[PDB]
């Protein structure tokens, strides 16, 4: 009934060009059995919305990656929003929202946009740069860290001990048990600023310890949340704008569609959300026996979703491979759906919506004029190097 096949999603081959496999994935049916890791995986849209909607019988406090919590330890403490279900997920979410909220975006936004106009006036003086270390890093570097509170010496870590959590969703292989075994410099540095006393005035970090006063959280659940944000909140957008910029560069059409429109910048974004995915994939854990797409699924199994192909899928999507800013974006998982919906999500979409304007009324053109470089992560998809020319409006 339920197709089994060999694919392996975590190997190298398959992040080099994940879309044909991807489509394998999705014709064998709308629930397969992955032979190499033992777990369920579901590749359309239907199935992996369907999954995202019911927390209760697809939970992530067994964790999200392919560790069963129940079965082995967690290579750090629990996540008490990511890695939680409702009810406990609950306070703790509304905390993030309300530290994250609508209300906080007007706090930063002037000086984001203005950290994104300087980074693209600097990069038109040197011409050629690598779209990735001096502008999808750079620009994010640039203001999350100020925006956490974090002090300036250390900062080095973040971006290591990122692409260590995401490399931890993934299962044993070498990706992953390399990154846990460089990981403790990282993590000492990462729990040490959680500490209220190193977190500056008004920032994020700060703003997370002031709600332990409301009930909503309690003080000793501080420091994990503010590690939450330093888990998610910087790599994500460094992929995030990086699939931006190099959808531009390939799709000059819809550059020129943008530069006649910068008021496109934030739906262009989107649509590079949609199309590269950054997120690639994570997991669900059955708390039943449960019946998805058809096929039975028994209790304690781990189901892999696949957000990048669930982007892609004809079934959903017209011309799904198009790169389209103008596209009516909403319903893309690439920031998941339902409860556990990225609480980050505005600012993400305030980063990349004002470097996308920035790029917008300043530069006239992207040309790729080197080897493009991908960088491999188990649950991240981006660049690690896009030599680009830009050339001034
Ligand atoms: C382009 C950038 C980003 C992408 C693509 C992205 C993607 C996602 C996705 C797919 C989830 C759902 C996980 C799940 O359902 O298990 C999520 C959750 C989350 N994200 Fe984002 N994210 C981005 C940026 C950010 C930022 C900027 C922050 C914080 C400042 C952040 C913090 C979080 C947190 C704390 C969660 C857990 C929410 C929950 O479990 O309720 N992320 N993200
Ligand atoms: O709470 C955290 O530490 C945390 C929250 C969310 C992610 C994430 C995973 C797949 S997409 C976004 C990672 C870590
Ligand atoms: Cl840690």
């Amino acid at each position: 009934t339920i197709p089994h096949l060999a694919i392996d999603p975590f190997s190298l081959d398959f992040f080099d060009d994940p879309y044909p496999d991807q489509q394998t994935l999705r014709d064998a049916g709308p629930v397969v059995y992955l032979d190499k890791w033992n777990v369920y995986g579901v590749a359309r849209y239907a199935e992996v919305h369907a999954v995202l909607n019911d927390p209760t019988t697809f939970c992530s406090s067994r964790g999200v990656g392919l560790s069963d919590f129940k079965k082995e330890k967690p290579w750090r403490p629990p996540s008490l929003i990511l890695e939680a279900d409702p009810p406990a997920h609950t306070r703790p979410r509304a905390v993030l929202s309300k530290v994250l909220s609508p209300a906080t975006m007007k706090t930063i936004r002037d000086g984001f946009a203005a950290a994104a106009d300087a980074k693209v006036d600097e990069l038109l003086q040197r011409g050629c740069i690598d779209a990735i270390a001096d502008l999808a890093e750079a620009y994010p570097l640039s203001v999350f860290p100020d925006a956490m509170g974090l002090k300036q010496e250390g900062r080095e870590h973040l971006l290591p001990y990122a692409g260590l959590v995401f490399n931890a969703f993934g299962p044993p292989n070498e990706l992953r048990q390399t990154a846990i075994e460089r990981s403790a410099p990282h993590q000492a540095y990462v729990n040490e600023q959680c500490q209220r006393p190193n977190l500056a005035p008004g920032g994020f970090g700060a703003c997370i310890h002031a709600f332990t006063d409301t009930g909503e959280i309690t003080p000793d659940e501080a420091p994990l949340l503010v590690r939450s944000l330093l888990s998610a909140g910087l790599d994500t957008t460094v992929n995030g704008i990086g699939a931006a910029v190099y959808c531009l560069a390939r799709f000059p059409g819809e550059l020129q569609r943008l530069r006649s429109d910068p008021t496109l910048a934030r739906n262009a974004f989107e649509e590079a959300v949609r199309f590269e995915s950054p997120v690639q994939t994570f997991f669900r854990t059955t708390t039943r026996e449960v019946e998805l797409g058809g096929a039975v699924i028994g209790e304690g199994e781990k189901v892999l979703m696949f957000l990048g192909s669930a982007n892609r899928d004809p079934r959903r999507w017209s011309d799904p491979d198009l790169y389209d800013i103008t596209r009516k974006t909403s319903g893309h998982v690439g920031f998941g759906s339902g409860v556990h919906m990225c609480v980050g999500q505005l600012v993400a979409r305030l980063e990349g919506e004002v470097m996308l304007s920035a790029l917008a009324r300043k530069v006239a053109a992207i040309d790729i004029d080197g080897p493009v470089k991908r960088r491999f992560n188990n649950t991240l998809r981006g660049l690690e190097s896009l030599p680009v020319k830009l050339t001034p409006a």
